């Protein structure tokens, strides 16, 4: 599986944390059972690894009433390791631990407030009275004492990190009292779990950066070298620099980071002496991760750029991701929104060789975007964030950030009314009681204007083929076109058939072209990437296309509208030349697929026809009585259609009538139940100061005003096509 | 021929390495008539000379058991010449060896590990007691001794290179022990023999740049000057950058290796600094190399350049270039892949005159890339680097060399679930056993987007005659225009004729012009370049094409799809007007064959055909029945075919088909065959929870769907253009 190295270990070293009976923040409770397979005993200090390298040490004791599974700790330890209830952390023994020197604390400047009392008489000694609490640096723990507890920082330990609080360890609490936001910005640090969408990605930088770096025995031992160079790229605000705080944040290796505009915004002078430092520094320090954000800042073409001083950083760059010895244990990622902006010879073997794509988040992901940003919101229990992850489209992770900021904003307006802009403080009966509610999420979702709306979509259709009526052949023409080769390559390996790569869907307008092409993506479960004519002629941009659609293999890349460019025939006559051309290098791929559609097959450039490009021609005809139920059923799935409605009538008197041309029969029938129930509501007011369904009047008065899509001397012409249009090439 | 310089000299200096029986490190035993022919006497030293210029001195002994063509060493002198088993060196007396004064040695990191005991006394003594052992500097032997034998590396020798080791010599240990990174760095530095699918381009190396170094006698002597700028060139990943340093590590000149980005990072000043101290050092040393790598990095298009640095860079190389007094001895070399990018003033007669390609490789270049690359990893025994190598259809050196790089990573996803990426070491169980499946290739092909897809591609195609069904007199007219004036061009000039380049292919579409070209570029062994219409018509490019076609020669330029170009008359306008205007300077080069097909021979241009440009008009018809059993023939060959089908009778039903038609049907028939076979499959899975060979049924399924390509009417007026087109011309 390309995800194995995000997979959970499952090693008995690893344990769930489960809530403490009385365990005070020195010591952790385990099943006997446990000690017995870990060969643990009792009194031991013990070290805990959680999340965002967080470290602590305690005491593990046995108990009779822990599982076997879990571990026993209370939410001060839980608080220490970054953990939650639920989450997993890893134990191992913890030898040569030596009694304290000196141990530098300082107490929590919130807990603290208008409390003038000896912090270490009144709280610390009582605490560390002969218990032999394992502490190490950076640790906070809540000590009772006086009418409020406090809670205290491990800042500096002799030794370090590790160190036993003995009776005779010098205990001093002098020193800048900490601001509880310094803690909390160091609570608040990325980590994994703070991405959404990316799992896949985030499998692939764990395995071209993690692993090169904590094991270069391993691909020595192989046989082979790591790359040096990782290029993130995609959409604004897809978080690509999220990516890189979860990797500053949860790696072993030295991390350095190099902000482009930083770099960029120092004299002709200090920006290559900033380069040429971080580099050093980076291989002072053995395994260590570079990140330069927003590469192209630092490095665009060498041949688009006027300054001197900007053409000397891109040297100075290739300089130095070509001076790494790869026995230096140097990794160099990079990010990037526009990452064909970068120089050319920045991409190159041995130079950002490897690139990720943090592309748009689909539905789920962004779900999963949403929850992260709502996890410390107040919800209320009305908001739906699968529904509100349906409906952002366009959106990105930056995109979803605002809007659930946009939400918040709109609960408090609705709390205008009880606060005040010239208030000294705010009032405390209001904050509790503010939760953002669905109906703020909505108002938010209107006016939302997504960054990503005007760019490629590369995902899994929904459509189904319960969507699509009748086409039954079709159906399976396109199942053995499409879904065969890429199923069972065996079989066609086996009668030395090679499988082609193109359909042309033809026929008249409305009868489904666009929902095959979705609906076989869909069945494949492939990616599918839809390019409309009118977008190839409003656009180098077809090469791109081309090049996603390889990338996202398998893939079903449909030319919907082949029409509208044939029309154009320019910029038409070089848009269908580079389609060829590509469809030419497209061979190679044996898993995507093209399909294009086109209703005017008497003007389609007959080149596209050739064998080898799109010779399979698959003639979708107008529905036929059978096929017109079928669609009708189909478009009223999700309409509450009253029985006494005869969808069988409905097919039998529609002759020449299109899918669209039912699907707009069944548009009106539902304007005039929309019609019939917003009147009768009007008069249920009216007379103050019922349509549940659609029935067959609605559809009897919707279908006297059907028309036609279809010509007869059009359906004619269609019928003729389907019987040579694989003749349209020589004359 | 053109690879003499690379071929073997099979002196009798000349020896095999042979798996040793009693020699130590310091003895190489030979068949006594071998030194009766080199004169070679017992207790002499003698010198070894290898691979990348290393030596060693050893002593030659007698033995019966030896074959005369064959050298017996054990692994340690094998290791120090850099050679390996089946390899061959070379021999000659040493004399003058004296006493070694004082000889520097250190041992190897990983040896010496847990080892606290003297080095000299315990290991060194022994085995340098009496033996007179002769050692040369930067050899390593292995010493036993103790628990664990430690090697050692001669660091510095008293005198330097050769020294014998007398017990009055002076044996030290002192020093930094030599780590065993340092050698093994070394130890894979490039060799000519880690470039593959060059050897052609080596070759071409070798002459213009190791002869006139090593030899310069020879050119004084047959009165000729040697060129003094060497130019590689090619795309990017092909393997300039390794042949540099292949040239670098084996070649006994002084070299001076110059990196453009090096230079261009460097402030304005230095740059001009550097060179200048680049190419007044490399005059100091007098037989030397300059390689300048990325050459259109420092040294652009003056005409197109901003700076005022970038344009005296040029000025400074051009004067360099130019200052070469040619009794210096120093040649320049430089490697770029944009090679028009550089300014047309450094590539003058006397400035980087000469040109080596280094191209794609084809299929078995590669095949040589991949074993080169895959030598050193754990593959598995199902692998087939053969298949690999066919399948790698754009790829390069360094495309392949990151489609290892997938292979052994999917190796490892594969064993994740055994290892952890947290563990302080790795287990060692895993090692050993973790092997590159051809499972793991095949994945990593499915993935790898070959950087080199969407360029020209020069190689003899693998469409032979056997390919095409029919078409008898055809192929022996393209024998008697492309085969005949290149294999007996004597019978040409005794006629006086000259021969006509150039052929048009034209009839109804899918009757075999594609095959035709390809078929007679591969049975004249000439590489064939295909240019279709809509690559013409999406592209100063025509010109490369035809310089290209030029340099490949003898070449079959065949010009696919012309009736794309000719529909579209603009661009398509100036595209044939550079066409007929390259077609006329081509005329000199009597080895380059131009070919173009057409099926809308009513359209073509009339100059094309003007006599001298394609004036040979061959018409490809419609295949008649004996012809049509021969293109079935031809295609169910990779097929398992059941001996019960007819293709007499389905050649005999198919009357008005194409060549491509009757490749439909048996695409169809093997469409059927799959369909069945798949079923079979599923029924039996589902009664549990057959189709071997196509057969007669399938053809009949297949065949009444048969669709005809060429219309009557189209049949028509390809006959009567069969007559009138050489008529084209005039009204
Ligand atoms: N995949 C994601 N998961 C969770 N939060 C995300 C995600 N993508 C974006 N965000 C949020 O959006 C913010 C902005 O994302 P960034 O990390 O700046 O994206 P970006 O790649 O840097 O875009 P640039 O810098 O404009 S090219 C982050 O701080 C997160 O709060
Ligand atoms: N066979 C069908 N089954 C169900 N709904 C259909 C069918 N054909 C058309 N429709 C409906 O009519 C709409 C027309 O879209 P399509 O027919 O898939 O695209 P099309 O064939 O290119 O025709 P266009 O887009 O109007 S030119 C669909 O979105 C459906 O709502
Ligand atoms: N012909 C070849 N034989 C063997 N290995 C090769 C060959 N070509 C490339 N490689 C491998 O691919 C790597 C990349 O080759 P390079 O030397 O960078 O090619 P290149 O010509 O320098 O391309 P540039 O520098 O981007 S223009 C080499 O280090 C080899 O490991
Ligand atoms: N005479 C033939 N013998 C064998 N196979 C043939 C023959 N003619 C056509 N084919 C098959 O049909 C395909 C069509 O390619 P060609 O006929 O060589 O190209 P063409 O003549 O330019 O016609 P196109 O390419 O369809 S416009 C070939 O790749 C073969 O698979
Ligand atoms: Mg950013
Ligand atoms: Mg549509
Ligand atoms: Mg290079
Ligand atoms: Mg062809």
């Amino acid at each position: 599986l390309s995800t194995a190295i995000l997979k959970q270990k499952n090693r008995p070293n690893r344990l769930i944390v489960d809530e403490a009976i009385n365990e005070d923040n020195s010591v952790v409770s385990l099943s006997q059972p446990k000690m017995d397979e870990l060969q643990l005993f009792r009194g031991d200090t013990v070290l805990l690894k959680g999340k965002k390298r967080r470290e602590a040490v305690c005491i593990v004791l046995s108990d009779d009433t822990c599982s076997d599974e879990k571990i026993r700790m209370n939410r001060v330890v839980r608080n220490n390791l970054r953990v939650r209830l639920g989450d997993v952390i890893s134990i191992q023994p913890c030898p040569d631990v030596k009694y304290g020197k000196r141990i530098h604390v300082l107490p929590i400047d919130d807990t603290v407030e208008g409390i003038t009392g000896n912090l270490f008489e009144v709280y610390l000694k009582p605490y560390f009275l002969e218990a032999y609490r394992p502490i190490r640096k950076g640790d906070i723990f809540l000590v009772r004492g006086g009418m409020r507890a406090v809670e205290f920082k491990v800042v500096e330990t002799d030794p370090s990190p590790y160190c036993i609080v003995a009776p005779d360890t010098v205990i001093h609490c002098e020193g800048e009292p900490i601001k509880r936001e310094d803690e909390e910005e160091s609570l608040n640090e990325v980590g994994y779990d703070d991405i959404g969408g990316c799992r896949k990605q985030l499998a692939q930088i764990k395995e071209m950066v993690e692993l090169p770096l904590r094991h270069p025995a391993l691909f020595k031992a192989i046989g082979v070298k790591p790359p040096r160079g990782i290029l993130l790229y995609g959409p604004p605000g897809t978080g690509k620099t999220l990516i890189a705080r979860a990797v500053a944040n949860e790696t072993g290796a030295f991390f350095f980071l190099i902000n482009g505009p930083e770099i960029m915004s120092k004299l002709a002078g200090e920006s290559e002496s900033n380069l040429r430092k971080a580099f050093e520094e980076a291989e002072k320090n053995a395994p260590a991760i570079i990140f330069i954000d927003e590469l192209d800042a630092i490095a665009p073409k060498r041949e688009k750029t006027h300054g001197e001083v900007e053409r000397r950083i891109v040297s100075q760059l290739l300089t130095l991701m070509d001076g790494l010895k790869q026995r230096a244990h140097v990794i160099v990622m990079a990010a990037t929104n526009r990452p064909n902006s970068i120089d050319p010879a920045l991409r190159r073997f041995g130079r950002f060789d490897r690139e990720v794509d943090i592309g748009i988040p689909d539905a789920t992901g962004r779900l999963e975007i949403l929850q992260i940003h709502t996890k410390n919101m107040k919800l209320a229990d009305d908001v739906d964030l699968e529904q509100v992850a349906n409906e952002t489209h366009g959106h990105v992770g930056a995109d979803l950030a605002a809007l659930c900021s946009e939400a918040a904003l709109q609960a408090i307006r609705k709390k205008m009314d009880l606060i005040d802009l010239e208030d000294e403080t705010i009032d405390a009966e209001v904050m509790n009681s503010l939760a953002v509610t669905m109906d703020d999420f909505r108002w938010a979702l209107s006016q939302s204007n997504p960054s990503a709306l005007r760019e490629t979509v590369v995902e899994v259709p929904q459509v189904t083929w319960e969507d699509i009526g009748g086409l039954e052949d079709v159906k399976r023409e396109l199942q053995e076109l499409v879904q065969y080769p890429v199923e069972h390559p065996d079989k066609f390996l086996k009668f030395g058939m090679t499988p082609s790569k193109g359909v042309l869907f033809y026929g008249p307008p409305g009868c489904g072209k666009t929902l095959l092409a979705k609906a076989i993506a869909n069945e494949c479960q492939a990616n599918f990437i839809s390019i409309k004519g009118p977008e190839l002629l409003t656009m180098a941009n077809v090469r791109e296309i081309f090049d996603k659609a390889r990338q996202a293999a398998p893939c079903v890349l449909f030319f919907d509208e082949l029409d509208s460019i044939a029309k154009a025939r320019g910029a038409a006559d070089r848009v269908i030349n580079q389609i060829l051309t590509e469809m030419d290098g497209m061979s190679t791929k044996k898993n995507v697929f093209i399909i294009g559609a086109t209703n005017r097959p008497d003007i389609i450039d007959p080149a596209i026809l050739r064998p080898g490009r799109l010779d399979q021609l698959i003639y979708i005809p107008l529905p036929d009585e059978k096929s017109r139920v079928a669609i009708l059923k189909a478009n009223l799935r999700k309409s509450p259609v009253a029985k006494d409605v005869d969808l069988e009538f409905l097919a039998k008197m529609t002759n020449g009538f299109s899918g669209a041309d039912l699907t707009e029969i069944c548009q009106r029938a539902c304007k005039l139940a929309i019609r019939e129930s917003i009147e009768s509501e009007i008069r249920r007011e009216r007379e103050r100061q019922p349509v549940p369904e659609i029935r067959r009047d609605h559809f009897e008065e919707a279908m006297r005003f059907a028309r036609r899509s279809v010509s007869d001397n059009d359906i004619r012409k269609y019928e003729m096509f389907a019987q040579t249009l694989q003749q349209s090439r020589g004359f």
